[PDB]
């Protein structure tokens, strides 16, 4: 059926080939590109499904060629931007599959005067932070920490990070944007339509087509910003009431605050759990102090604790760079199984000590994130972009659970029940209806799409519909249209695909 040497002919007579395009079994570099950006190492054994070829493309015409090649070949394309898929969908399928990588598409062009900066879709935050330190201490980007995750795919689901209080997601500051759609049209916000534009600002990318480019709006930051990483003794009952008066403000304190929560346990043996607290201040120290004595005396924070420094060297402390330049950041890994949830109300404090108290099955290797919320997040709309939890949401709670990665199949699934039954436990305690969930932190347990049986496009959406309101809630249904409008034949899919309605 899918003749996959006329695929390859098809590539390589419309993709010309002097720098490597086209990565083939047989060449040894396509397992270190495909190796190269997978970030959760349980997708890298040599059983996962592993693509035909890698194309890591130059140009748009190679993004194009590819297009035009699979649809004809019958081919699923996977792009891949920084490979931090939580569950590989960047680089894994179980149809035959190409990945278009796009590590090479990673130019940067900041103009500090119109405060914007266009990013090619390759590009890491990391790498968009340092461009933008080069200009200005003055100018930031609302994205997250981790500095080697692609911006395609973290604008695509959203975005969040210390400046998501004071000026939303990255998909919030989107201005415009370049995306090769299903015809292999190079389209941006005018030609692709606001819908189409929305879509891809969280609505998931993958569903839709390929984005090569960003245009960001750039924000002001102060030059000394302040920061600490402070750890805590949850045995303590000051930790204690902390955490309950976290979860009762941390939504709720001058927009230019955010704290972070980690919770892990520690190791005759004696395990305990340490509550870790970590921020980011877009403002000096004294404002801080002062704001945490008024707010949050129960932490204790001391001034020894805090550190000032400029917006972009944030990215280097909360990166564990504490001793290094911020040429680190142009730097572009364990096995995990993540799963996540929204809190809307605070967790009664005995029921919060009983999550806590899970994690001592798993000393050192489980851990209990939580983000603060509220801000500029409560006064954007449920439906500006396709990330729908804004206003009633208090803060993000995120499960993992982590482990080397040996092959061995009974580790892992020993990891997934234990994070399974936590995030199970959890369910009176969370949102509901749906249970809202970050599509950046990608959980097919939450639901996939038809694979079997995909002929009733009606059972496709309603199937859909069940990952789908978690991840968008209402805005599921126009993702729905778009899909219908913008890839009918359905040529864009994976295991959380919006599927189009057909005739
Ligand atoms: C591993 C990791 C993830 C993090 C980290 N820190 C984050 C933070 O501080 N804030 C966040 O809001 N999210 C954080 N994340 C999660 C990442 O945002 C998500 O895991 C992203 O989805 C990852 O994006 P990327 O690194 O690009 O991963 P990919 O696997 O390449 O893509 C994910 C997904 O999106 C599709 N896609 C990517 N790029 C495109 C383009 N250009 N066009 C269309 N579709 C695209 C992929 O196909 C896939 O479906 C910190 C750490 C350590
Ligand atoms: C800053 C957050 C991301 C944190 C994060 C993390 O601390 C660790 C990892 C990770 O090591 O995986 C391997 C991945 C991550 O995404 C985004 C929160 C989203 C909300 C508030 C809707």
């Amino acid at each position: 059926y899918n003749n996959h040497e006329h695929f390859l002919q098809c590539l390589t007579t419309r993709i010309s080939e002097t720098s490597p395009v086209i990565y083939t079994h047989d060449d040894p570099s396509y397992f270190t590109v495909l190796n190269s950006s997978i970030n959760n190492q349980r997708f890298s054994s040599p059983s996962a499904p592993k693509p035909f070829v890698i194309i890591t493309p130059f140009h748009a015409s190679h993004v194009q060629a590819t297009v035009f090649c699979s649809k004809k070949h019958g081919m699923q394309i996977r792009t891949r931007s920084g490979g931090h898929d939580y569950e590989g969908l960047s680089y894994v399928s179980s149809v035959s599959f190409v990945i278009i990588d796009l590590r090479n598409l990673n130019l940067i062009n900041v103009d500090v005067e119109s405060k914007s900066a266009w990013v090619q879709a390759g590009a890491t935050i990391g790498e968009l932070y340092y461009r933008i330190a080069e200009k200005s201490e003055n100018l930031a980007f609302p994205a997250g920490d981790c500095p080697g995750v692609g911006i395609g795919g973290q604008i695509g689901g959203g975005g969040y990070g210390y400046l998501a209080r004071k000026y939303g997601l990255a998909a919030d500051n989107v201005l415009d944007a370049e995306v090769i759609d299903v015809k292999g049209r190079i389209l941006d916000r005018k030609s692709m339509g606001e819908d189409l534009f929305w879509a891809i600002r969280g609505g998931g990318p993958a569903s839709f087509g390929i984005v090569l480019s960003w245009k960001l709006q750039l924000v002001p930051v102060p030059s000394i910003v302040t920061v600490f990483d402070v750890s805590r003794h949850m045995e303590d009952d000051t930790t204690k009431k902390f955490v309950h008066q976290w979860q009762r403000r941390a939504d709720k304190v001058d927009e230019d605050l955010s704290i972070y929560g980690r919770f892990q346990t520690e190791s005759n043996k004696k395990i305990v759990v340490r509550a870790s607290f970590r921020a980011t201040f877009h403002g000096g120290v004294d404002r801080l102090l002062q704001l945490m004595q008024k707010e949050f005396p129960e932490l204790g924070l001391l001034r020894q604790e805090c550190h000032e420094m400029k917006w972009a060297e944030t990215f280097l402390f909360h990166n564990n760079f504490r001793n290094s330049l911020d040429v680190l950041l142009n730097r572009t890994k364990s096995s995990f199984k993540a799963k996540s949830d929204f809190v809307k109300k605070p967790i009664s404090d005995d029921i919060f000590e009983e999550m806590l108290g899970k994690l001592y099955e798993k000393v050192g290797n489980a851990f209990i994130d939580l983000f603060p919320l509220g801000g500029k997040m409560n006064e954007i709309s449920e439906s500006a972009t396709p990330f729908p939890y804004r206003a009633g949401n208090l803060y993000n709670i995120h499960y993992l659970v982590g482990w080397e990665e040996d092959g061995n199949i009974t580790t892992s699934k020993k990891h997934v029940n234990w994070i399974r039954k936590l995030y199970n436990y959890m369910t009176p305690y969370v949102s509901k209806n749906p249970r809202a969930t970050y599509l950046n932190f990608r959980d097919l347990d939450i639901g996939t799409n038809n694979k079997d049986d995909t002929t009733s496009s009606y059972n496709n959406i309603a199937r859909a519909s069940i990952w789908g309101t978690k991840y968008f809630k209402d805005n599921f249904y126009k993702l729905v249209y778009v899909k219908t409008i913008v890839d009918p034949t359905n040529f864009f899919r994976n295991e959380q695909s919006i599927p189009p309605l057909r005739r």
